[PDB]
């Protein structure tokens, strides 16, 4: 292992780039309609390689007259995962999520309504490309901890798009909002008369959705109902081809956190357990980049669950892991290239990785920087090139 070598470095440069993109769930005040509006980017792996991007926009009004509450800016963090029940034999969905509110750093009437476990109930219609489908959907809700469970069927036969470009259609009103934050929780301050959610959906070199939602309580059931129309798909496409993963790859071995600390070291430099904006600074100018505090805050905003403004390493840990499960675009694995490839050629030379590991504090002699690049060195012309460069990032 000098694989140990490049494993701690790019997971490293990975971190970064995470730390420099949006991938959370933005929410704004949108006074003109009483209520809020939204945008994120979702990560939809392909089966086999590569990803497709997802980008949302997304706006929410009250049904009722009712006073809400408009929220500062702030964003929510959501982990799902997808299963199967061995007993079904209909085309379903099990899913899980987790939802919590973060991106402000250190009481509605309607919020009343989840303190306990709410009964939850979905329907769907949608029509992608005049293939029309119907999804219903039941579970329950826990909005204590920001807990959803439930079960999808597609009613109609065989579901035409695969099922994951649908999790994010198929109730923000279960996201647990922090002590601090309960002024900016609108989703729950609009219940029980409750809210209509729209969004366009734009699948990148493919169609989009356009959805349109009631999210309400019926009795003692909060209830979504939703149609969807879909324009503008490939037939040989991801979706309408059904290229994309089902399943929440989410491993973690013990051995994937140990390479995930020695990357979190190399930030962490005091050995506090934490990262400063300091410390990240610290590193970005090393590796050739020229940060602002401001945007130092910023990007550890993006990840600081707790809103203490440094990022713990179990906050760098949950990063890390949601950065290995879903794929990065070929824009972003070229970035991370470029971090190395200081001249721009296509490939890392023995003395560029030379400067970049003396600018990180790596003592390597000239001949580890050697075993380095020969460790990744497929065509053994004496460089890293693009294509033996994302092969060592996997
Ligand atoms: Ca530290
Ligand atoms: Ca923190
Ligand atoms: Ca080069
Ligand atoms: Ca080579």
């Amino acid at each position: 292992s000098s694989r140990r070598k490049w494993n701690k470095t790019g997971h490293a440069v990975r971190a970064i780039g995470r730390l420099s993109s949006l991938e959370n769930v933005y929410i704004m005040a949108d006074k003109q309609k009483n209520g809020i509006k939204a945008n994120f980017k979702i990560r939809h792996n392909i089966e086999d390689g590569g990803v497709q991007l997802a980008y949302h926009y997304q706006q929410n009004t009250p049904i009722g007259d009712g006073p809400v509450l408009l929220p500062d800016n702030h964003y929510l963090s959501v982990q799902s995962k997808l299963s199967k029940d061995p007993n079904e034999k209909r085309d379903h969905m099990v899913l899980l999520e987790f939802v919590t509110a973060a991106g402000i750093t250190l009481v509605s009437k309607g919020e009343e309504l989840f303190t306990g476990v709410v009964p939850i109930l979905v329907e769907l219609d949608g029509d992608v490309n005049g293939h029309k489908f119907s999804v219903s959907g039941e579970g329950e809700g826990d909005a204590t901890y920001g807990k959803l469970t439930l079960k999808f069927i597609c009613t109609t036969g065989k579901l035409p798009v695969p099922w994951p470009t649908l999790v994010t259609t198929l109730v923000q009103c279960f996201s647990r909002y922090p002590d601090h934050m309960k002024q900016h929780d609108f989703f729950k301050s609009a219940m029980p008369e409750g809210y209509i959610q729209e969004r366009t959906i734009f699948f990148k070199d493919d169609g989009n959705y356009k959805t349109r939602a009631e999210v309400k309580f019926e009795g003692d059931t909060l209830v979504n109902r939703i149609e969807l129309k879909g324009i503008d798909f490939k037939e040989d496409g991801n979706i309408l081809g059904h290229k994309l993963e089902y399943n929440t790859r989410d491993q973690l071995t013990e051995e994937q956190i140990a390479e995930f600390k020695e990357a979190f070291s190399l930030f962490d430099k005091d050995g506090d357990g934490t990262i400063t904006t300091k410390e990240l600074g610290t590193v970005m100018r090393s590796l050739g980049q020229n940060p602002t505090e401001a945007e130092l805050q910023d990007m550890i905003n993006e990840v600081d669950a707790d809103g203490n403004g440094t990022i713990d390493f179990p906050e760098f840990l949950t990063m890390m892991a949601r950065k290995m499960k879903y794929t990065d675009s070929e824009e972003e694995i070229r970035e991370a290239f470029r971090v190395f490839d200081k001249d721009g050629n296509g490939y890392i030379s023995a003395a560029e990785l030379r400067h970049v590991m003396t600018n990180l504090g790596e003592k390597l002699t000239d001949e580890e920087v050697d075993e380095m690049i020969r460790e990744a060195d497929i065509d053994g012309d004496g460089q890293v090139n693009y294509e033996e460069f994302v092969q060592m990032m996997t």
